[PDB]
């Protein structure tokens, strides 16, 4: 580790300490013990404590702050991942490990909203890196298209419902790349919180988006992770969302070799990404309830929910329309996480109707 990075370190140590109003995990877990600990170490890409925390040091308003430039880093840099971990996820001990990947019984989720004054789209995703791959920062522009390659082959093998195109970033229009995005489909490009933690290097070489013609059915190629993968649409019903994310992921799954760790389950390039990987969410409207996201934030909190804005995290809500969703995805079966959203949205709704 050379000295000019200890001087970027040792300077922004300072600044988190010094910043009283930041609130991330990054500031709350990095002690000086911590900081001196692991501060010196290299895993063998040469991944660093600044890789690691660079992005929660500039972005004081991130909510973590931390992200992990290849697999090793997550135990190399274990005393600043660890408690955050155990933190985020709502309980994870050093010696816990993630269960076994179980997507329980589909039959038993049931309709969100019938009445659809509130619900407008539902959806779920998983993530997955692909096996002899490091994250996004340790990647070569080489690799980005090696892995398009890998996973568009893949994708046009898919059939029946999941039959699609793959639609490569190079090449597409400004105007559908922003139709796609404002859709609430394509993820966005130019994110400073990802941005600054070097994850986006010769874009949008070997990024795109895979999906069938309806687009319910979604892949997102080399953006936060290697793989998303998408089930999504209007309305409320959770049980065909989610049937339709499971076959796709069963099938996917026989074909491309992911990275699969026995205590952190599937690996993901964010530590809140961890285990299932799995964020179920609705677009919702609660206007009672909502006449201050911070107690609607509140509520949520306690079902064990996290409340976004409309084009995502870290974005306002428009024309009150809420993304809230499980915030758990490690230390819990895929099943028990989708779970937490029907159970949380169920309630949530039932006490909107019961509000003054
Ligand atoms: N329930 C939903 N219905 C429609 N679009 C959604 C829903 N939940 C999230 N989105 C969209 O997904 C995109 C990604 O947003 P982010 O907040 O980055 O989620 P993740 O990275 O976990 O997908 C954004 O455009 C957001 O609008
Ligand atoms: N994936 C959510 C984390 C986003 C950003 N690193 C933050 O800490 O807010
Ligand atoms: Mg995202």
């Amino acid at each position: 580790v050379d000295q000019a990075t200890l001087d970027k370190l040792e300077a922004g140590f300072k600044k988190l300490q010094e910043a009283s109003d930041c609130k991330s995990l990054l500031k709350k877990h990095l002690t000086k013990d911590v900081f001196d600990s692991i501060k010196n170490k290299k895993t063998g890409m040469g991944a660093t404590l600044l890789d690691v925390i660079q992005s929660g040091v500039e972005n004081l308003d991130s909510g973590v702050g931390i992200y992990a430039p290849d697999a090793e880093s997550y135990r190399t840099f274990g005393p600043l991942f660890d408690p955050i971990i155990d933190d985020y996820h709502g309980g994870f001990k050093l010696t816990d490990k993630h269960p076994p990947k179980q997507w329980g019984d589909i039959n038993t989720l049931v309709g969100l909203d019938p009445a659809g004054q509130f619900i407008i789209s539902t959806r779920v995703r998983c993530g997955r890196s692909l096996q002899g791959y490091p994250f996004n920062p340790c990647l070569t522009a080489e690799q980005y298209k090696e892995m398009e390659e890998k996973v568009s082959s893949t994708l046009s093998s898919m059939e029946d419902e999941l039959k699609g195109t793959y639609y490569p970033l190079t090449g597409m229009s400004k105007a559908t790349q922003q139709q796609l995005i404002d859709d609430h489909f394509l993820f966005k490009e130019g994110d400073r919180f990802l941005q600054t933690a070097n994850a986006c290097r010769y874009w949008p070489t070997g990024r795109g988006i895979f999906h069938n013609d309806a687009k319910t059915f979604l892949v997102w190629v080399n953006e936060e992770d290697h793989l998303r993968i998408i089930s999504m649409q209007k309305g409320g019903d959770l049980k065909t969302v989610y049937k339709r994310l499971v076959t796709a992921v069963d099938n996917i799954e026989s074909k491309l070799p992911f990275s699969h760790d026995d205590r952190f389950g599937f690996l993901t390039f964010c530590p809140t990404n961890l285990g299932t990987t799995m964020r179920a969410s609705v677009h919702i409207q609660l206007p009672k309830l909502a006449k201050d996201r911070k107690v609607l934030e509140d509520i949520a909190s306690k079902f064990n929910l996290q409340v976004r804005g409309t084009r995502g995290e870290h974005t306002e809500s428009e024309g009150g329309v809420y993304d809230i969703s499980n915030k758990r995805r490690l230390g819990l079966t895929e099943y028990q996480a989708v779970r937490e959203m029907q159970d949380g949205i169920l309630e949530m709704i039932k006490m909107e109707k019961a509000a003054a």
